[PDB]
């Protein structure tokens, strides 16, 4: 799994969607 914003790759999916949310955010 990897965060296709920028690359960051991640073990678990729940963790990669808690680090989308953060792209899901303006600032
Ligand atoms: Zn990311």
């Amino acid at each position: 799994y990897s965060c296709n914003v920028c690359g960051k790759a991640f073990v678990l999916s729940r963790h990669l969607n808690r680090h989308l949310r953060v792209h899901r955010r303006a600032t």
